[PDB]
């Protein structure tokens, strides 16, 4: 299983979140591959001035999903809940 390179390859929480507290950008995120499950992602979002952990999980096509919410792609699922908060109770965006 050749690593996804994509974003940041299999960075450390503690950059991916101190980065995000250098951009000061309330509803972005970092995307990353768990090297303790490969194939799968961490999406850490940078609500306030803070970040939370969301699991970014592959299902049985190949295709990830991270909601009950679920579109073709994460792609897809991330720019709907760019323009649409993921929570009634946590106001979080994710933004590119």
């Amino acid at each position: 299983m050749k690593p996804h390179p994509w974003f940041f390859g299999k960075i450390p929480r503690a950059k991916a979140e101190e980065m995000l507290s250098k951009q000061r950008h309330d509803g972005a995120f970092l995307i990353r591959e768990s090297e303790s499950a490969p194939g799968d992602f961490s999406l850490s979002v940078k609500f306030g001035n803070d970040v939370q952990h969301f699991k970014v999980l592959r299902d049985g096509a190949g295709k990830y999903f991270l909601w009950v919410v679920k579109f073709n792609s994460l792609n897809e699922l991330v720019d709907y809940h760019r323009s649409t908060s993921v929570s009634r109770n946590q106001q979080i965006f994710l933004r590119d």
